[PDB]
């Protein structure tokens, strides 16, 4: 039996088939969920990527900086899943930070206009998605967002670290609001996964130094993780997200589940 | 159907049918697990309690202060589940602290002999159970222990708070050892549940309930929890434990999952 | 002898004589420091307030959203303290959040334009001040910022909680940069102090619920604090800040010192 | 001049002139404090070491496992400082763990008798010292203990990590008791310092693995620390402790100050 049988779940943040969102969606479908997908900017490309999922699913446009998309989202979703039906799950797998706020680019030289855009998309949007979608969410439902442990500073993650620290704070306030609908809000702090963003945005910002990033990642995660960590395998992260969409973590909200091989609990 | 289909799991710490362990066991069985149970001291009584579980399960004696029980445990378990079979899960739901280290008894008046006994049973035993049982645990398996958030001091929990702080530290070292077997070790920080032990904390069971205690708990948990907290319902805690015994939190180890209605993420 | 004898220190964020910054400055002067002050918007008013300090000190205009002020700040400071002299200390005591992001105003109804302004002033500005002033800071020097524990969500603080979570993350990255100059960067997480911002901005946002605020504060701080907490006394906060400006916490950086009566260490 | 002028302070835990306690005591005396010292086992040796302090100070025997010493301590101290006088400060710089609970010795092979002794000395004793001495402590006074960040597991520290996790929990409860006397209780989480215990107890437990591990530590605490870290220099730790004994952190209790160069705030 599907862990998510007859749950209607919204999954944002697919762009390639390496995306964490893609694998969340794949696993969710294997576990009996009906999906609704959202995508940003490259809709024909995303469409061709989502056809590779095990089952057909509607795809809607959502740019989280666009007030009109947010205002119309609930309605467009209602249309896709049929009137008098609702979502049981929502997955926020979205992030962005301009090259100026990342990599070897000095921390101090990122102008606030750039930092602000990143916080808008990576942090604020968790609240605006919640605002838009809670009115069409069943009791017992689950909102989930993706996090990267920002509790200690680190090389290269720079201003995205600050956005994630903001996200953790937003998640806790969303939990309060979501509570009134009988809905949980949580984050998954994933270990590093080889995705588009990782390689092109993050590694891109190191240009010449890009080997250095792999040193940090090997050091901070697989070496520290008591059960190891594999950057080429999003499945453990995807399953962790599905666990939170399920009924099997019913007492957990405003919280962060670490899907990092346990790396964050070990110093060396 | 079963979240735990054909998993062989050991559950310690049943004494009444209010015990967290009893409900862990109940839910695990509903989810297709074959169980082995352990009990302390009152074996005939525990036996009569465990017959009330949905399915028959073998019951072994385990006093975690007794080196001979620990040395023989693996063997006795192997006998119960059949040679060439192994455990996929182990649940530590055990605790004790002498009256001197809890309730209105002044913190400074608890002699070390008493505190030591409590730390032995409540914290050290997590490691000694792990030591005894990992040699008969399959890769992919999960050890789980019960925690009560000791990160801030509080009235009455006194020296048990210290034992729990110790337990959290032990759990992280057990994760390292368990890692070598492909096994996860985690704690569930549960909210308050009306159990035998809980009533023994202030003034011994059989007393009227103890108003100050009940108020503190409602204050610290249901009021703070965005989704509420019900002390008479162990199901949400039991499900959280089963999620960690399952394959759906495969990347999480050395860690603490909060099953507390989200109370620990809200200040008031 | 002055704890801060012959230290040249910059203190931002004075607006009334209740301001935390005013008391930081007062205590610093009592302890032998030469000060340079910065103020926002109401310069004639601030000037009349700073004349009430024990000693004369130059006052400069600094609006942290204004790139020209930031670009010229180092120069204007150098002029005030004399060429070939430098700062040993910098105090960031600055914050802002539009009423939409605070109080009874629904969390989800604060538009990002408003939240962004608050994060700019309350969080980003810590970095931009550091960027501007480190080039004129002696080795052994100390940057300090003011924090309000955002690790758990709470009523009313709303989007300022998010700004503070961001600030904590920024402080850790500023520490890295400051390190290369032999300079420490830390935050003081203060308990509640009756200041202009507290009463007019925060209490203002509750309008008709403003009694609620005083109750929550007494509940979260004085009741929990083992040594008590007095909202009408900024001295303990000011002294804590001076300790970090001094040579007596030389091994502490990227960190948070709690000046809250110990409230954050007790559950209730 | 003195940060600690006319404060009467008790300093435990001197055994060599590399001991953290020795440097705490030295700095405290330079800052105008009258000291009372305590020592374990090797009294003639400790006596010859304490004569190297800048000023004469009485030396008392205290083995924290000995109930008779604890019962008589307050009286013996009163005798040393003169009747009708009291302590303003108490410093716990004490620790022990048998070789079985440390280094390359397997975590699971440390028998509880050994772990218990270490927790007794390293954790419980903080409370028993407090119990014995609070009755002779002035309002405004400060108790301080030494910590090593146990919040993440690590190689070699093993069961001492568990003792430190216990200590942090005890410190929070001692704060509550100390509060009733107007007294603060806090810990200093120090970075690594080359002391007798470090080299003989900890390094001893690595035997063959020893030299490499000391070099790694000096490299990594220092590499992570934005202001660096020098294991041969206890002054920064000693000053941090004096700051807590002083009047300049009056709002901090039940808490942990990190004197680690900021290493704990940086991931790499
Ligand atoms: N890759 C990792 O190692 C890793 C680890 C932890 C957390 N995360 C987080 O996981 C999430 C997914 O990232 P990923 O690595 O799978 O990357 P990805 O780059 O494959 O996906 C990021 C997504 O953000 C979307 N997005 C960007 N701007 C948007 C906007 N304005 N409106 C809507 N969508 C927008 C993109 O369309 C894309 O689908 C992000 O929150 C990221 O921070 C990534
Ligand atoms: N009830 C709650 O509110 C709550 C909440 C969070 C955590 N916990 C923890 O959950 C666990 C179970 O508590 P519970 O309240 O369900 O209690 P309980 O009613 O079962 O009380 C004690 C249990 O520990 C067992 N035990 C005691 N000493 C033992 C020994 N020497 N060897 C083996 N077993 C021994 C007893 O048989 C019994 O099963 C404990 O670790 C407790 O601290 C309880
Ligand atoms: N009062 C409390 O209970 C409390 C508790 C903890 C922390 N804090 C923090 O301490 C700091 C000081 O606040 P306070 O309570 O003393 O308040 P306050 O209202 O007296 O001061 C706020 C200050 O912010 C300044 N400011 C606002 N926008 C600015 C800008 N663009 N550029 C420069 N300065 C600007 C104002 O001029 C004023 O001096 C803030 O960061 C606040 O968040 C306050
Ligand atoms: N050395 C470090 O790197 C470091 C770092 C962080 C914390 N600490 C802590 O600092 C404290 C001092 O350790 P140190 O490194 O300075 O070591 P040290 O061995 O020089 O001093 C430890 C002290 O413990 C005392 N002691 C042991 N058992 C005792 C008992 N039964 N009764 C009384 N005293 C007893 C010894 O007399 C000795 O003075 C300890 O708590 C240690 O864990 C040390
Ligand atoms: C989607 C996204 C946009 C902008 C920045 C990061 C983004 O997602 C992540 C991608 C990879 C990672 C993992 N990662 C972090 C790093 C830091 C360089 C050390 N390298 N990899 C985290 C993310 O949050
Ligand atoms: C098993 C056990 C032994 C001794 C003390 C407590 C024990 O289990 C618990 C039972 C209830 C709780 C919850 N709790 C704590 C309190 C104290 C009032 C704070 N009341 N209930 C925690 C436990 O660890
Ligand atoms: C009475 C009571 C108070 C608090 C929690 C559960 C309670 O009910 C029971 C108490 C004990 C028992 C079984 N039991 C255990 C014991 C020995 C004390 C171990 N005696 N009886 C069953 C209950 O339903
Ligand atoms: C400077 C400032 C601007 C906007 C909002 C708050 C500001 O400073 C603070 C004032 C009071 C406090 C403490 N506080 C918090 C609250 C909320 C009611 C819980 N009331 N006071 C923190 C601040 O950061
Ligand atoms: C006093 C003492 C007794 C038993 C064990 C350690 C003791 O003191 C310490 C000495 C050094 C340190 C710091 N340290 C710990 C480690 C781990 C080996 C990697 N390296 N350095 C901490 C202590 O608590
Ligand atoms: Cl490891
Ligand atoms: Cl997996
Ligand atoms: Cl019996
Ligand atoms: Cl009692
Ligand atoms: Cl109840
Ligand atoms: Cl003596
Ligand atoms: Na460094």
């Amino acid at each position: 039996t599907g862990l998510l049988d007859g749950k209607r779940i919204l999954v944002s943040g697919i762009i390639t088939d390496s995306s964490i969102a893609f694998h969340i969606a794949r696993v969710a479908q294997e576990q009996g969920a009906q999906l609704v997908l959202t995508g940003f900017d490259r809709l024909r490309l995303i469409q061709r990527i989502t056809d590779r999922l095990p089952a057909k699913a509607p795809l809607l446009e959502l740019d989280v900086q666009n007030e009109e998309h947010l205002a119309s989202l609930a309605g467009r979703v209602t249309e896709a899943i049929g009137a008098g039906n609702k979502l049981d799950g929502v997955v926020h797998s979205i992030g962005f930070m301009p090259q100026t706020g990342m990599g070897i680019n000095p921390f101090f030289d990122a102008p606030y206009a750039d930092v602000s855009k990143g916080i808008h998309i990576s942090a604020y949007s968790y609240a605006s998605m919640a605002k838009a979608l809670l009115p069409i969410m069943n009791p017992g439902g689950s909102i989930v967002g993706m996090d990267f442990d920002p509790s200690r500073a680190m090389p290269a993650y720079n201003w995205m670290t600050v956005a994630k620290s903001a996200l953790e704070s937003v998640n806790r306030f969303v939990a309060r609001e979501a509570g009134k609908y009988g809905v949980r809000s949580n984050l998954v702090a994933a270990g590093p996964i080889r995705t588009l963003a990782m390689s092109a945005i993050v590694g891109g910002a190191l240009g010449e130094e890009a080997g250095a990033q792999i040193q940090l990642l090997e050091e901070g995660w697989d070496q520290r993780a008591p059960i190891g960590w594999n950057m080429k395998d999003a499945t453990p992260v995807a399953k962790t997200v599905c666990a939170l969409l399920s009924d099997w973590l019913p007492a957990t909200t405003g919280d962060i589940i670490y899907a990092d091989g346990g790396a964050h609990t070990q110093l060396l």
